[PDB]
C-alpha cells in the first residue's frame, strides 16, 4: 500500500541522489539535441514564451515503467488540433525519444513534459494558405510531488478560493492543457495567505472546477463526484474512474455545486505529479475525522496498483 | 502632424536601416547581463516565465531617436510586478541606462522595446511562503512593429466584435497587469481571420466592450470619446489619447461601454504602442460611417504623433 510504495521509492531515490551521471538531474530535447536540463535553452522569440501560445502534457514513469503514455500523447494531439497546432514529430518517434531520454537519465521515477509551441512567428501577421512552423520541446526530470508522501499519509490543507475564479472556457478552453496559470498562481498565493497548501477554484457560478494543476474529487454517501465542465480531463482522474469501476464504485463526472465540497465525506486531488492526494482539512477545519478516508485509500491503492499493470504501463530498459 | 509627412520620414529612416551593416540593427537583446543579436537570444527552458508564464511585460517605444514616455511605461511595469508579487531585479535608472545603450548600439531610430520580468527558476507551487524569489529580467529592442501598416492607417482597417471568445475576467487575471497569457486574444485573432477581418473586439461576457489583441478600443459618438474602464489594460497610448483630446477640447469618458455603442459609433480607432493610432473603418463587414478615417480620429492621430517630439513626453537618444 502507501508504506510499501513510498519505501520502494525512497530507496530508488537514494540510488539516484548519489549518481555520477550528470543527466540524472534532468535531460532536455531541443531541436534534436540532448542536453542537461539545466543547460536547456529556447529561442527568446519563440511564441511559446512570447504569448504562451502552446499546449503541453505530462506523462510519468514510475519504477522504470511509463504510465499511460498512449493516453497522454493522444491528449497532446487533441490539444494541438484544437489550437491549430501540429505535433512536429510522429507519435511513435516521440514515444521512442522519450524512452531514450529516460534510459540515458537513469531516472526510474521521472516527471516527463512535452511542449508544442506556435514557433517564432505569431498569429497576428499570418498570410492565409500557410501553416505555422510549430516547435517541440521535451524534457525528463526527477519525479515531482505536488504532495509529499509523508503528507499523503495524513492528508493536506485546502481552501475554497474566494479572491480568484477559474478562467472560463469561453476565454480559454480548460480541456486544452495550457500553461497560462494566471488564476492558478493567484489561487496558490491565496492558499499560502490563508494558511493552506491547495486552492480550489470556483466556476464563477457557484460550481466547483479544479485547482493549481490537479482535479478535485468529492466522496459523498459512497458515490464519487467530480466537476465535468471548466476542468481539464485529467489522466489521473481517468485512472480514478477506471479503478473505481473495477472496485464497484461509480464516479459521476457532473456539475458539482460548491456546497458539496463542504458536505462531502472525503476529498482527494488527482494529478500526474502527486498522484492521489487526500485532503483532510478544508477552510482550517477537518473534513470528517481529520484522517484519510476509506474510499480515498482504496482508490489510492488501486491507482498505484495499475502502475504495474501491462494494460496501463510498459517497462523501460536501462 | 501630417500623416504623409510622418510616414515619409519614417520610411526614409527605415531605408537607411534596411541596408545597414551592423548585425544588431535587426535587433539586440539583454540576457543575464549579456548583449546578443536578437535572432540568437536564448532563455532557460526551465524559466517559470516559460513554464507557467508567471511574468509581466511592458513595451516602450522609440520614434525618430526619441524614447516616448519611458517613465510612464517603467512605472507601470513596477506596478504590475508589485500586483503579482514580483520585483524589478535591477534599479530603475540602471534599467533606463541599458535601454538607451541598447538602442544606441542597435542604431535603430524607430524601435520596439520590450521588458520582461519573470518569476525565476523556482515556481510558486512548491515554495516556502516565507522566502522570496530570484526573479529574472529580459529586455530587447527591435525595429518598430506595426499592428497596422501605414498605408492601411490612411484608410483604416477591418474589425469584428468577437463571437467565439470573451475577455478573461478580472476575477481570473487582472487586465491592468500587462501579461502575456493571450489565450483569449489568440482565439480572437483566429476568429477575425476566419471572418475576413484583421482586428478582434472582445466582450467582457456581460454585453460590454473591453479591448482587443493587444490594443485599447476607443469609440467616438456625437463628438465625445468613450473607452471601457474595467476589463482592459490601462494603455499608455490610451492615456496619451486622453491627454491629446483634453488639449483639443474633446471629452473622454473612461466608463462602461455597452457593446451597442460600437455599432452606433461615428468613428472607431485602436491604440497601442506597436503602431500608434489605428483607425477602424469597417466593423462586422460593414462600413463605419463614410468608410474613411473620421475627423476626430485624424485630430487625435496628429496630436499623438505631435507629442512624440515634446520634451514633456519624450527625450532624445545620443547615437554614435
Ligand atoms: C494536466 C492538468 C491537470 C490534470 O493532470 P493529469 O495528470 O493529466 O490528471 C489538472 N489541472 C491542470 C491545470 C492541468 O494542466
Ligand atoms: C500592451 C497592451 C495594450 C496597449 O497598451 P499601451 O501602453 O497603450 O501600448 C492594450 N491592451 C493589452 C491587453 C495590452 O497587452
Amino acid at each position: 500500500t502507501m508504506d510499501e510504495i513510498f519505501a520502494a521509492y525512497e530507496k530508488r531515490q537514494a540510488v539516484l541522489e548519489e549518481s555520477s551521471n550528470p543527466l540524472s538531474k534532468g535531460i532536455a530535447w531541443v531541436f534534436g539535441e540532448l542536453v542537461p536540463l539545466a543547460e536547456a535553452r529556447i529561442p527568446l522569440m519563440d511564441q511559446g514564451f512570447m504569448h504562451s501560445d502552446l499546449t503541453y502534457d505530462v506523462p510519468s514513469v514510475w519504477d522504470g515503467r511509463f504510465f499511460r503514455l498512449d493516453d497522454h500523447i493522444a491528449r497532446l494531439e487533441a490539444s494541438c488540433a484544437k489550437m491549430r497546432l501540429q505535433l512536429p514529430l510522429p507519435r511513435e518517434e516521440v514515444k521512442q525519444i522519450l524512452v531514450d531520454m529516460v534510459a540515458k537519465s537513469e531516472i526510474k521515477d521521472a516527471f516527463v513534459e512535452l511542449i508544442v509551441t506556435r514557433g517564432l512567428k505569431g498569429v497576428r501577421g499570418h498570410t492565409p494558405g500557410e501553416t505555422f512552423k510549430n516547435h517541440l520541446y521535451m524534457f525528463v526530470q526527477p519525479y515531482v510531488w505536488v504532495m509529499d508522501p509523508d503528507i499523503q499519509k495524513t492528508g493536506g490543507k485546502a481552501i475554497i478560493a474566494r479572491t480568484v475564479r477559474r478562467i472560463p472556457p469561453g476565454s480559454i478552453d480548460p480541456t486544452v492543457k495550457n500553461l497560462q496559470w494566471g488564476d492558478l498562481t493567484r489561487g496558490l498565493f491565496e492558499a499560502a495567505d490563508r494558511g493552506a497548501t491547495y486552492p480550489f477554484l470556483t466556476d464563477g457560478d457557484a460550481n466547483l472546477t479544479e485547482g493549481s494543476g490537479f482535479n478535485v474529487l468529492l466522496v459523498k454517501d459512497g458515490v464519487i463526484y467530480t466537476p465535468d465542465r471548466g476542468v481539464l480531463q485529467g489522466v489521473t482522474r481517468k485512472s480514478c474512474i477506471d479503478v473505481a469501476k473495477s472496485l464497484g464504485i461509480e464516479v459521476r463526472v457532473q456539475f458539482v455545486p460548491i456546497q458539496m465540497a463542504y458536505d462531502a465525506d472525503e476529498i482527494f486531488m488527482a494529478t500526474t505529479a502527486g498522484g492521489i492526494m487526500p485532503i483532510t482539512t478544508l477552510d482550517d477545519k477537518p473534513i470528517q475525522s481529520g484522517k484519510v478516508g476509506p474510499i480515498t485509500k482504496k482508490i489510492w491503492d488501486g491507482y498505484w496498483a495499475i502502475h504495474y499493470d501491462d494494460a496501463y504501463s510498459f517497462e523501460i530498459q536501462y
